[PDB]
C-alpha cells in the first residue's frame, strides 16, 4: 500500500470528502448526481464508479440504483493518451475499459454517454468552463448531490466567482463540495456562492484542504417560459406511436424503471414514417453555430454510439457504417456545404473533399466535390424499429397494436384513452409519439406542424451500381446496395400538405430523374432503373425551423392569456401552462434516425425530472411550446 499511484488520495480527497461511500447507503432517491470541473484521464470518475459498483453488488436493494455524473472538459484527450494514463491504475482497469470504448471526438458541446447497462450516465462537456456556465439550462438547477472541485492548483484562470456561484446554483441543498486546495480566495469565493465551507487537513503530506455543504436552495435568475416539467408518476406511461422514437423513448424509460405500455395504430410498429429499407444517417450541419447544429452535432454522435451499444448487446438490424457524401451539386448546395467548412471540425466528424476525392472512397465517378461523414451511413429503420420495440417488449412494455386512439380525455388525475372499437383505458401519464399525425388533437392542435408525403424508390443493383460505397447525397439521396437484398434506395419526394401513401409513377420517375438531373457529368447514374415500380411511401412530420419538439404537451389558451405580460417582466413569474402529465415527441421530418435516440434521451430525463443533455437555447429551440413563446418574448 502506497500513495504514488494517487488512488488513494483520490479516495480520500474527493469521496471521503464528500461522505463517500457511506452516503450511498443513506440517500435517498434512485439517483445521485455527480459533478467535477476537469476530468482528465478520468481519474475520479472511475474511481467513483469503482465505489458505486461495490455498493450496488453489497446493497442490490438500497434506494440509489444510479449515478449521473456531470464533467467540464476544456482539453479532452484522445482515447490513447486516456489508455496510457490507465496502466498506472490497474484496479480500476474494467471500468476504464468501458469508458475508453466510448470515449468521443473532441467536438465542442454536450456528449451523453451511457454506461454499466444504464446504470450510470456520464455527461461530458467539451468547452471552457467559463463560457459554458452562463449558457446551462435550468434542470441543471438544484439538482447536484456532490462536487468535485478539481483541476490544476490556484494558475487561477479557473478559480472564479462566476465558477462558485453556478455551483451552488446546481446544487440541491444538503449537497456538497470538496476541493483539494485551501486557498483563502477559493475559501471566501465558496461562503459567497452560498456554502457553508470546513478546512480540514490534506491527503497525508502538504495542504490544508476544503469540504462544504448548501444549506438551502439558491433560488436563480431562470427561464420560466421553456419550463420542462417532470411526469408526477412514472410507473403507468402509456405511449401513443409504433415509430423508432417510441421504441428508443420506451426503452430509455425503463432504464429509470418506468412501466411503460404501447398503443399502437396498425397491427405492427413502422408503418408508418419509419417504415422504409435504407434511411441516410448524417449530421445536418450550416456553419452557424445555432441550436439547430448545437443539436445535430450532438444528435449524431449520441445516435452513432447507442446504435454501436445495441449492435454490441446483440440487437441485429441490417445497416453499414460506410460514411455519407453530400455533393454540392449545385450554387446553393455548393454554398451551404461551404459555409459548413468554416467550422473547424475534425475530419472523424465531416470534412471537405475533392470530386477525385470521393470518388476515390465512392467507387464511382460522384460528379462533385463536396463534404464527407466517415461516420454516416445507413440503416434499415424498419428492421431496427422492429428489434427496438421486441426489445421493449421483452424488457416490459405491453403492446396492443390495432389500437388507434379517437379521444384523449383527461378525467379525475387520468387520461381516457378511446379507441376505434376495444375497450376504453386509462392511464396516469401519457406520451404522443404519432409522427405526422401528432397535430390532431384539440390538445395539438395550434402546433405548427406540417405533414409531407415521401415515396422512396427500391430498385435492383447492377454490377456498376454495387460498386457504390457511401451515401450519396444531392437534391435526393441514392444507398448502396444493402447486400443482404440485392437492391438499393433511392429517394424522395416531397409533397407539402400531401398525406396519401399511394404509389404514383410520376414520384417514381422523379426519384430517377433528382439523380440525372444533379449528376449529369458521369453516365453511371443511367444504370439506376425504377420501372419495376417497386417504392415505399409515407409522412414525415416537418417543422418550419427543422428541429423536433420534444416536451410537455403546452396549453395555448392559457399561455397566451398567462403571458401577455411575459416582455414588460423581463420578478418571478409562473413556469409554462401545459396539459396535465401529457408529453410529446416527434416532428423528425427526414432526419429522425439521427435525431430520435437524442430526443428520447431527453423526453425520458425530463420527464424523470433529471438533469438534461444540452444547453439552455438548444433546448428551449426543441421545446414543444417555442414558436408561442418567441413571440410574446417580444411583444
Ligand atoms: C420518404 C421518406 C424518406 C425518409 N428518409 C429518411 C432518411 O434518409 N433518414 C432518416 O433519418 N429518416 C428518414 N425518414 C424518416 C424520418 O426520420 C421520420 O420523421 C421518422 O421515421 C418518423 O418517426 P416517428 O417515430 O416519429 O413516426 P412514425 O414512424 O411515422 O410512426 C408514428 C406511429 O404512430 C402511430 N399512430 C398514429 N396515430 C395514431 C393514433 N391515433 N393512435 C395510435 N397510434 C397512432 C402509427 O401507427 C405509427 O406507427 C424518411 C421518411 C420518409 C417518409
Ligand atoms: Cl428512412
Amino acid at each position: 500500500f502506497s500513495n504514488e499511484d494517487g488512488l488513494e488520495e483520490t479516495h480520500h480527497v474527493f469521496l471521503k470528502g464528500n461522505g463517500f461511500p457511506a452516503r450511498f447507503a443513506s440517500h435517498p432517491q434512485q439517483s445521485c448526481i455527480f459533478a467535477e470541473t476537469g476530468f482528465g484521464t478520468g481519474l475520479n470518475f472511475l474511481t467513483l464508479w469503482r465505489d458505486f459498483a461495490l455498493f450496488r453488488q453489497q446493497s442490490p436493494n438500497a434506494t440509489l440504483r444510479r449515478l449521473h455524473y456531470i464533467s467540464f472538459e476544456k482539453y479532452p484527450l484522445h482515447v490513447a493518451d486516456l489508455a496510457s494514463a490507465h496502466a498506472r491504475w490497474p484496479e480500476l482497469a474494467s471500468f476504464a475499459e468501458q469508458l475508453r470504448a466510448q470515449w468521443p471526438l473532441p467536438l465542442a458541446g454536450c456528449h451523453r454517454i451511457l454506461l454499466a447497462d444504464g446504470a450510470i450516465t456520464l455527461d461530458l462537456w467539451f468547452g471552457d468552463v467559463n463560457t459554458l456556465l452562463p449558457t446551462l439550462d435550468d434542470s441543471l438547477n438544484n439538482q447536484v448531490d456532490a462536487w468535485f472541485l478539481d483541476g490544476f492548483a490556484p494558475n487561477p484562470d479557473m478559480w472564479n466567482e462566476q465558477l462558485f456561484n453556478a455551483m451552488a446554483r446546481m446544487t440541491r441543498p444538503g449537497g456538497t463540495f470538496s476541493t483539494f486546495t485551501a486557498a483563502g480566495f477559493v475559501r471566501r469565493g465558496l461562503q459567497q456562492a452560498g456554502f457553508n465551507v470546513t478546512k480540514v487537513k490534506g491527503f497525508g503530506q502538504k495542504r490544508e484542504m476544503l469540504t462544504g455543504t448548501l444549506p438551502q436552495q439558491i433560488h436563480a435568475p431562470t427561464a420560466p417560459w421553456y419550463h420542462r416539467p417532470a411526469a408526477t408518476r412514472c410507473d403507468d406511461i402509456a405511449i401513443i406511436g409504433g415509430g423508432i422514437v417510441s421504441a428508443l423513448t420506451a426503452l430509455a424509460l425503463q432504464r429509470r424503471g418506468a412501466v411503460v405500455t404501447l398503443y399502437c395504430a396498425d397491427a405492427q410498429p413502422a408503418q408508418g414514417a419509419s417504415g422504409n429499407r435504407q434511411g441516410a444517417l448524417y449530421p445536418l450541419l450550416n456553419g452557424k453555430n445555432d441550436a439547430l447544429e448545437t443539436f445535430f452535432t450532438s444528435a449524431f454522435t449520441f445516435a452513432r454510439r447507442q446504435y454501436d451499444q445495441l449492435l454490441e448487446q446483440g440487437i441485429a438490424f441490417d445497416h453499414q457504417w460506410c460514411g455519407v457524401s453530400q455533393l454540392a451539386f449545385d450554387d446553393k448546395s455548393r454554398g451551404k456545404i461551404e459555409k459548413m467548412l468554416h467550422t473547424q471540425w475534425p475530419v472523424e466528424f465531416a470534412e471537405a473533399m475533392s470530386r477525385e476525392q470521393l470518388s476515390e472512397l465512392a467507387g464511382l465517378d460522384c460528379a462533385h466535390d463536396g463534404i464527407h461523414y466517415p461516420a454516416g451511413g445507413w440503416l434499415c429503420p424498419s428492421d431496427l424499429t422492429h428489434a427496438l420495440m421486441m426489445l421493449a417488449q421483452q424488457n416490459g412494455m405491453t403492446c396492443h397494436y390495432q389500437h388507434e386512439l379517437q379521444r384523449l380525455k383527461r378525467i379525475d388525475s387520468q387520461w381516457q384513452l378511446t379507441f376505434g372499437s376495444q375497450a376504453a383505458k386509462h392511464h396516469a401519464t401519457v406520451i404522443l409519439a404519432t409522427g405526422h399525425r401528432l397535430p390532431e388533437w384539440e390538445q395539438t392542435h395550434h402546433l405548427p406542424l406540417s405533414a409531407v408525403r415521401g415515396q422512396v424508390s427500391h430498385i435492383p443493383t447492377t454490377p456498376v451500381l454495387s460498386q457504390l460505397q457511401q451515401v450519396l447525397c444531392y437534391d435526393g439521396y441514392l444507398t448502396p446496395v444493402n447486400p443482404a437484398n440485392q437492391h438499393h434506395c433511392i429517394g424522395a419526394s416531397y409533397q407539402r400538405g400531401d398525406i396519401a401513401t399511394d404509389f404514383r409513377l410520376t414520384e417514381q420517375q422523379e426519384n430517377r430523374e433528382r439523380l440525372l438531373r444533379c449528376l449529369p457529368q458521369v453516365s453511371w447514374p443511367q444504370q439506376v432503373d425504377v420501372s419495376d415500380n417497386q417504392a415505399r411511401c409515407g409522412v414525415r412530420c416537418a417543422i418550419r425551423d427543422h428541429l423536433p419538439m420534444v416536451g410537455a404537451v403546452p396549453d395555448y389558451a392559457a399561455t397566451l392569456a398567462q403571458y401577455q405580460d411575459l416582455s414588460r417582466r423581463i420578478n418571478d413569474i409562473a413556469v409554462a401552462p401545459v396539459w396535465p402529465e401529457l408529453f410529446m415527441v416527434g416532428g423528425l421530418g427526414s432526419r429522425g434516425l439521427c435525431s430520435a435516440p437524442l430526443v428520447a434521451e431527453i423526453l425520458a430525463a425530463q420527464m424523470f425530472g433529471e438533469p438534461l443533455p444540452l444547453d439552455a437555447k438548444t433546448l428551449a429551440a426543441l421545446n414543444p411550446n417555442r414558436f408561442w413563446i418567441r413571440k410574446l418574448l417580444k411583444g
